[PDB]
């Protein structure tokens, strides 16, 4: 096929998005690789497409979708923003801008061996596939398993919980891929973790109530980027804390990346507020991404901006 | 007719509605429908009454899904209904329970819920009033009750898969609940069945104080989870909601309790988050029938304990 006749607006199988990925690469190789971060826990290759116009280790954008895998939207969303970096770059001035000084790295299927359960076996499956000890239920809640208040009030210990925190901070191979990679990477300057649904904007902190230091920043970083998000269709985000706007949660993923000095650390939650919730219509899917990139686009400005 | 109906399927509340009327015609000496109010969207709440005789009888309350994506509670219920009028007079055991005791089975306690996971979304929850201010839709019907509302264990946020609503027993479909059961004022036990988690449960979910009769129920809840299992060998647990699951305020057995009726109980019925609310068809019978064996077992307790 080709990246220009792929169904955007279609959801698709794990084979799929991975098919997209190497034709991705191979229709944009100067631009364009794929990296792999890892494995999960039942083998499969965990894949970070990395954009690049040069350097050796650039400032970076990281974006991840799909970390939970029933939020469908977001994959696709994933795949939508890969094939438009390629089209804009070089051809929008704002875009060329961003990467010409900056890297963006997607990681476009956060969760594998859950997405290909939420289509073999269970839609609504949420969590990773891993085996707990003592337990005959199954999965960890990759964003309770991070090393920022793990533990603590905000996750469930109970290994049958939608939000069972795991035995120790990093067990998920999914999670300390990642920690992994940005720890090597060392110069990551926005992370920007992507979810459904409710329709939010967050920054940290999910585990505690005391604001972040750069709250001020982000608040106003915030309510920039939700204008542009409402600009194309008029969809309205609200935004704060993790622990004000929708509740408390700890060893999450953003609480962790500030902590190791990743400033515009944020969480989007896509479409809609609940009437499908996460069985968000395929028709929506595009929407969802275009007003969702006028918001990415704004954080990568500021990124950009503030060095 | 209910002797053709195919009880390993799931069906939509037309379906389900016109199966009530075939049961009532087919046993008309056995088994009435009540309408005990109207949904938000005015939709009929239907309560099948099976009964022997009597004048206002002891009775046991069963209702099925309350929380409209618990396909398999309604589809249970169903199965429990066609199991009630089989059994009467043919089992000697069950008939000896019908013949003291009344049976309040509500199948579809949440109809427009029900109707939402059909039509729109398979995994809505809560009802489906209208708030104010909000983009939401729905009240969840389990923080709604008059014990502890409003309390830790609901959210406020209307937008919350736990929204408690303005205030106790705003929502049309647990008043008319409510008012049944002070109306009737003679039920003994009060079973609200849900899933998943294979979890059966007493009261508190608000506060972790024991109920005055635990030892009873948890003895009581011992022995039902063990006639569940001796049939396919599933296994549930069982304890305190509080305990055995997490803290829930509003919720509708600490209610129940909080009136007096000493057996109120909660499933949460197969499985324990494989297939979670998308339970195959295949599992529906089997699930059915081991919780009938639990259900037996409180019912059979209730009959022998005024
Ligand atoms: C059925 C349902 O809606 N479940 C919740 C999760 C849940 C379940 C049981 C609980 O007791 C508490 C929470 C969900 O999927 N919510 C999704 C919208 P989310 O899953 O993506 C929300 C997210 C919090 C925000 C966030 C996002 C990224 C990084 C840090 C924080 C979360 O709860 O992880
Ligand atoms: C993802 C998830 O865990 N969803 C929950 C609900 C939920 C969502 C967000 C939260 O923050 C907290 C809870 C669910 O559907 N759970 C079902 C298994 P349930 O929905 O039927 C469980 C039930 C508690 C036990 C109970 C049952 C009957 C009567 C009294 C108490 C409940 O939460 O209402
Ligand atoms: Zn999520
Ligand atoms: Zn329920």
């Amino acid at each position: 096929r080709s990246t220009d006749t792929f169904n955007y607006a279609t959801y698709h199988t794990l084979e799929e998005i991975y098919d997209f990925l190497d034709l991705l690469v191979a229709e944009n190789p100067h631009l364009v690789s794929k990296i792999q971060i890892g494995n999960t826990y039942e083998g499969r290759p965990i894949y970070v497409l990395k954009f690049s116009t040069g350097g050796s280790k650039r400032p970076a954008i990281w974006i991840d979708t799909g970390i939970h895998s029933r939020e469908w939207v977001t994959q696709a969303s994933g795949v939508w923003f890969a094939k438009k970096i390629t089209q804009d770059y070089g051809q929008d001035a704002a875009f060329t801008a961003i990467l010409d000084t900056l890297d963006i790295f997607l990681e476009i299927v956060t969760n594998p061996d859950g997405f290909a359960f939420t289509h073999s076996t269970n839609r609504m499956w949420r969590k990773t596939r891993s085996h707990t000890a003592g337990s005959l239920c199954i999965g960890v809640d990759p964003n309770r398993n991070w090393d920022a208040g793990f533990g603590l009030s905000g996750a469930s210990s109970n290994p049958c919980s939608e939000t069972y925190h795991g035995k120790f901070a990093n067990s998920e191979v999914e999670v300390k891929s990642i920690v992994d990679f940005v720890k090597d990477h060392g110069n990551i300057k926005a992370f920007i973790s992507i979810h459904s649904y409710s329709q939010l904007l967050m920054y940290p902190y999910g585990y505690k109530t005391e604001p972040v230091p750069d709250q001020d920043e982000l608040d106003q970083l915030s309510k920039a980027a939700v204008t542009a998000l409402a600009s194309l269709y008029g969809t309205k985000f609200n935004y704060g804390s993790i622990i004000k706007a929708i509740y408390q949660a700890s060893g999450s993923t953003i609480d962790w990346t500030y902590s190791q000095g990743i400033k515009y650390s944020f969480t989007f939650e896509l479409r809609d507020t609940g009437r499908y919730g996460f069985l968000l219509p395929a028709s929506q899917i595009i929407p969802t991404a275009k007003e969702t990139w006028l918001a990415l686009l704004t954080i990568m400005e500021h990124t950009l901006n503030h060095p």
